């Protein structure tokens, strides 16, 4: 499964995951900025932080 890797405002980078056939994206705004991060798997959705789980390729962008 090929999903994105870049975070925050990085370039369009992807990578193949092994065993894991899922990817998720998490982001959260700060004082005067926005932090973004993606990866494979599906963590727990915590309150205050944005997170999205999907099973689509590069779905975590």
């Amino acid at each position: 499964l090929e999903c994105h890797n870049q975070q925050s405002s990085q370039p369009p980078t992807t990578k193949t995951c092994s065993g894991e056939t899922n990817c998720y994206k998490k982001w959260w705004s700060d004082h005067r900025g926005t932090i973004i991060e993606r990866g494979c798997g599906c963590p727990k959705v915590k309150p205050g932080v944005n997170l999205n789980c999907c099973r689509t390729d590069r779905c975590n962008n």
